């Protein structure tokens, strides 16, 4: 039985570096708490699916750096392997992604990034732990992850997965770039990739900016303001339907002069301080020597946008600069600027800018990658990714129609970071932007069936239930293209409806 099974494998199990501290019998439906999570860490409990043996384990990676990884084997085994990753700074372990995984019968395993908590601060003077955090965290788990459930079932797995986003994101390009063998399939989520670049250019917008009160800061108000008009200048005139969502950002050039301040003082006008400061918002990032460093936020990104745009500076880029890139805690986000945006560049700690776009060994052994990025994201930019695409087709030699085969990137209109926006945004990448449990409308369903059916997901389907809910009633449904394609309405049938949309790529 499944239950002795469980228990005995705590001591029979002896791998590498590893400690196994227990093994838990968990059935179906259980309530499993999370009480030695820090308290800045999410979830604190998930409710899983089915009947799993949760193997729990520290492993050591050097002198003064080690994981937290975790096992979650189920009874009703399909024979896959599954990898999960983390999110922004944070050393917390993914325990409802670990456990939407073991739920579709998934031998799912995840780790804490090498180190606990949200903050960064773990990373200071520690080289062990920023090589954790930067790859060896994921691949650690997922050859440790082999073994374990190698040696549990008594038999190897059948095929390799992996599902992250935001840092999730980058963590899966960081294997489909440098650790190819790993995985046969990969779903990389609003990526964090141009790790440097990212930091550099949400470490910017507080420069840019400034404090309330100075000139050049808008409050949440007035941002809220400039949202509402670049809807009037790109929402219906560029892809004929009025829904609050731009299908497609790169046609929206906004000017945020339409809102000027024809008034002695501002009440709600964009001041001269202001254009330049939305100018420079939905603009590219360039340094010294004319360097570019990171692509623009988007117009109509609004969400995640107040967590890097705000009253106080951004943490996470300010914790980068301070403890990994000068080290030094005294280094001020008020004086940012390009010395600090070439300083990140040239350190790079263990490529963590993951900007690498050779893939001729993950297309050489026949792994797939579903790329996505959500359009209304503001926290991570949707033009990084689409330029990523285009980095890898210049880099390979490779069109749009030969990266098919392996690498298809998809862009979710109306869907905000990793879950949330006020589109068709419930594509399957988690539990809280979970929709429909089918190939067409689930990206990890989706990954599976191009690994081992041999089909090709040509859109990935998202839907809004009724009242933006959990689930019920269908609202809104469509199927969301895969670059370089453009989402057009067929300017007849209802723009609810999926069949109205078209995904288009004029070639003529
Ligand atoms: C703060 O402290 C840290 C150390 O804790 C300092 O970080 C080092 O910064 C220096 C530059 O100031 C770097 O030295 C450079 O190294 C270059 C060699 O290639 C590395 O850097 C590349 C970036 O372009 C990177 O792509 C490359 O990655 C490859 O090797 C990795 C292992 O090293 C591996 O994990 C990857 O997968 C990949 O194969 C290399 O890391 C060289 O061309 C330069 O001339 C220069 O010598 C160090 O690399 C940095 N080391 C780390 C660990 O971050 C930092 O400078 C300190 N800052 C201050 C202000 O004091
Ligand atoms: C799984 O177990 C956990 C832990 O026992 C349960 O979490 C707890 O859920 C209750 C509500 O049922 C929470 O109480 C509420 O907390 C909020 C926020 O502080 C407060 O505003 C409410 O007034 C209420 O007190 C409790 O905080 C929460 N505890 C933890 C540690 O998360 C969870 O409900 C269980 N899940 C299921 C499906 O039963
Ligand atoms: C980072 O956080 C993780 C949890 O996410 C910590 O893991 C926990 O580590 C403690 C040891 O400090 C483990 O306690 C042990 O429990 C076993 C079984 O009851 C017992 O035999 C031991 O004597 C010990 O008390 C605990 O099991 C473990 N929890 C999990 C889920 O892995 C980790 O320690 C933290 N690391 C750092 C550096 O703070
Ligand atoms: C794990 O690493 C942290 C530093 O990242 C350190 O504080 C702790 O002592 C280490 N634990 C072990 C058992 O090596
Ligand atoms: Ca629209």
């Amino acid at each position: 039985d499944f239950a002795a099974k469980c228990a005995g494998f705590k001591t029979s199990l002896k791998l590498p570096n590893t400690k196994v501290w227990f093994t838990e019998h968990v059935p179906a439906g259980k309530n499993i708490t999370f009480p030695d999570n820090h308290p800045t860490c999410t979830p604190k409990s998930t409710i899983t699916d089915v009947e799993i043996c949760r193997v729990a384990m520290f492993v050591t990676t050097g002198p003064k750096s080690n994981l937290t990884l975790e096992a979650w084997l189920p009874s009703n085994w399909t024979g896959r392997f599954l990898s999960t990753g983390n999110g922004g700074m944070a050393g917390c372990i993914q325990y409802d992604d670990v456990a939407y995984g073991a739920g579709f019968g998934f031998a799912t395993v995840g780790a804490n990034n090498g180190h606990n908590g949200t903050s960064a601060v773990s990373m200071y003077k520690n080289s062990g732990v920023v090589e954790d955090y930067v790859y060896r965290s994921v691949h650690t788990g997922t050859v440790l992850g082999k073994e374990l459930t190698k040696k549990f079932y008594g038999k190897k797995h059948t095929k390799s997965y992996y599902l992250g986003c935001s840092t999730g994101g980058r963590q899966g390009w960081k294997e489909a770039q440098s650790f190819p063998d790993d995985f046969d399939g990969i779903v990389a989520g609003a990526p964090a990739m141009r790790f440097n670049g990212l930091q550099s250019r949400s470490g910017s917008f507080w420069g840019i900016t400034g404090p309330p009160g100075a000139p050049t800061h808008l409050s949440p108000e007035e941002w809220a303001m400039v949202q509402k008009n670049v809807l009037v200048q790109c929402d219906e005139p560029l892809d004929g339907v009025a829904d609050g969502i731009l299908e497609d950002p790169n046609l929206c050039q906004y000017r945020p002069e339409a809102l000027v301040c024809s008034k002695g003082q501002t009440k709600n006008c964009l001041t001269g301080p202001q254009i330049e400061t939305v100018r420079k918002v939905f603009g590219p990032l360039y340094g010294n020597n004319g360097t570019y460093i990171y692509p623009r936020i988007p117009p109509g990104a609004d969400q995640g946008f107040g967590f890097a745009i705000g009253e106080q500076p951004f943490p996470y880029s300010t914790e980068w600069f301070q403890y990994v890139i000068w080290n030094d805690t005294k280094w001020d986000p008020n004086t940012i600027g390009p010395n600090d945006y070439q300083k990140a560049s040239e350190v790079n700690p263990f490529n963590v800018e993951t900007w690498e776009g050779d893939l001729s060994k993950f297309r050489k052994r026949g792994s797939k990658i579903i790329h996505w990025h959500g359009l209304e994201d503001g926290l991570i930019s949707s033009d990084n990714s689409m330029e990523y695409y285009n980095h890898v087709s210049a880099t390979m030699g490779l069109s749009n129609t030969e990266l098919d085969e392996f690498y298809r990137y998809f862009r979710v209109s109306g869907c905000g970071h990793c879950s949330g926006g006020i589109g068709a945004n419930r594509i399957g990448n988690n539990r809280a932007n979970l929709g429909g449990k089918e190939a067409k409308n689930n990206v990890l369903l989706a990954l599976v069936k191009w690994v081992e059916e041999g089909q090709a997901p040509e859109t990935i389907t998202g839907v809004r239930y009724v009242n933006g809910a959990t689930t019920g009633k269908v609202e809104v449904e469509r199927r969301h293209c895969r670059y370089p394609y453009r989402n057009v309405w067929d300017r007849k049938g209802n723009y609810k409806n999926p069949d109205s949309w078209k995904c288009e790529l004029p070639l003529e």
